[PDB]
């Protein structure tokens, strides 16, 4: 066995082409990122490798981290690259009937050298870049895309509950590193408050019971990052007019949890995006979603933890995105703080839950 140099062209080449057998554009190869630890190469292929002639290899160096830090890293690209396989594997029971939703194939994970190779997606722009770009991302794209991506989150949370026991499913049961980093979001909620002058004493119990679902829940597979900045749109190479896939791209904190993680990720999200940026983009896509989830997902929602997961969204995230101005962001925070004693009142007159039962309305 070789040792091999990942942080050089030349050594890259040699690995593709010695030790995986891949036919390699001596040409076709750019660095992308490159600090003291990770690299990113994107690579050309004269000969297709798994279907693909345009791949990307990470790789991590050891000894340029604690014991501890490159042993976590390592975990997380794990459940990372577990995580697409097992979409990989259930792509017809969730990309549905005639769908568009779809993960980066993962091709190869070499723990010898630290080395992954993914798809290459190409120079996609989020959806987020979409939405807040002037002018906005038409008006019927952002229907579809409300009602692919409930289908598909509908689907695999229903996927989730009954192979529950599978031991490919209960892998990601066991993703602590991933559920404690959704500990360490909760805890900010606290400082966020008191930070634009709230400081509302219901808080830490809030936290205290979202905090313990999310250690302990098992109640169904949850993506746990399903924002507009984690989704790529590939748009028609002409057309800018047809959408043709949608991609879901960090799988890193994928685990067990409640399926209302997943709804406040997202809801919450269209909501930021509704207040900011475009009304007409943030409502139509949260109500596509809505109306999408409620007729495929095989469970009711549950309406109280759902208005709790946007509030918990909402304080969490305003300040990080950084849209309009910091009067306008405080009282934003405070239509959140408020929305928590609407989840608690059971209160379907509060301002989130009474849209919420609208939206999902059957008939
Ligand atoms: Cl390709
Ligand atoms: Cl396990
Ligand atoms: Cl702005």
């Amino acid at each position: 066995h070789m040792a091999f140099d990942l942080k050089t062209e030349d050594g890259l080449i040699t690995y593709l082409t010695k030790h995986l057998s891949l036919d390699v554009d001596t040409s076709g190869v750019k660095r992308l990122s490159g600090g003291f630890v990770n690299v990113t190469w994107r690579i050309k292929l004269n000969a297709p490798y798994q279907g693909h002639t345009s791949i990307i290899l990470k790789h991590a160096q050891p000894h340029m981290s604690t014991d501890e830090d490159f042993k976590i890293g390592v975990e997380r690209s794990v459940y990372e690259y577990q995580a697409i396989k097992l979409m990989m594997a259930n792509r017809e029971v969730l990309g549905g009937v005639d769908g568009i939703v779809s993960v980066p194939e993962g091709l190869n994970y070499d723990l010898e050298n630290n080395a992954l190779i993914m798809q290459d997606v190409g120079k996609m722009k989020t959806l987020l870049d979409y939405v807040t770009a002037k002018p906005p991302l038409a008006t019927d794209i952002a229907r579809l895309v409300g009602t692919e991506i409930g289908g598909f989150v509908a689907r695999l949370h229903n996927i989730g509950r009954e192979r529950r026991d599978d031991p490919e499913f209960k892998f990601f049961s066991g993703n602590i590193v991933g559920r404690t980093t959704s500990d360490q979001l909760y805890q900010t909620i606290i400082p966020n408050a008191a930070k634009y002058g709230v400081d509302d004493p219901l808080l830490p119990t809030v936290v205290k019971d979202l905090v313990d679902d999310v250690m302990h829940s098992e109640e169904t597979l949850v993506m746990a990052d399903l924002w507009s900045g984690n989704i790529l749109l590939q748009l028609e190479e002409g057309n800018p007019s047809k959408l043709q896939k949608i991609y879901i791209l960090d799988w890193e904190l994928c685990k067990y949890g409640p399926a209302s993680l997943d709804l406040g990720y997202f809801l919450g999200d269209c909501y930021l995006i509704s207040r900011f940026q475009d009304e007409q983009v943030g409502t139509t896509m949260r109500q596509a979603y809505l109306q999408s989830y409620a007729r495929t997902s095989k469970h009711s929602i549950n309406y109280a933890k759902v208005t709790a997961g946007i509030a918990a969204h909402i304080v969490m995230w305003t300040d990080f995105m950084q849209w309009g101005s910091e009067e306008e962001r405080i009282n934003f925070v405070k239509k959140g703080v408020a929305a928590f004693h609407d989840a608690r009142g059971n209160n379907d007159n509060g301002e989130i839950t009474s849209t919420l039962l609208k939206e999902s309305s059957t008939a």
